[PDB]
């Protein structure tokens, strides 16, 4: 499973949904998943 990284990805200030899709679309990687969630441009709006 990847549930281990889920709380990790979430711990960066994200959410288990954007996390899963950022760790499944990233082919369950590490530096890739982080890069996904951190590269997901999203401000006030």
């Amino acid at each position: 499973q990847e549930k281990e990284a889920i709380e990790r990805l979430k711990a960066l200030g994200f959410e288990e949904s954007l996390v899963i899709q950022a760790y499944f679309a990233c082919e369950k990687n590490e530096n890739l998943a982080a890069n996904f969630l951190l590269s997901q441009n999203f401000d006030d709006e």
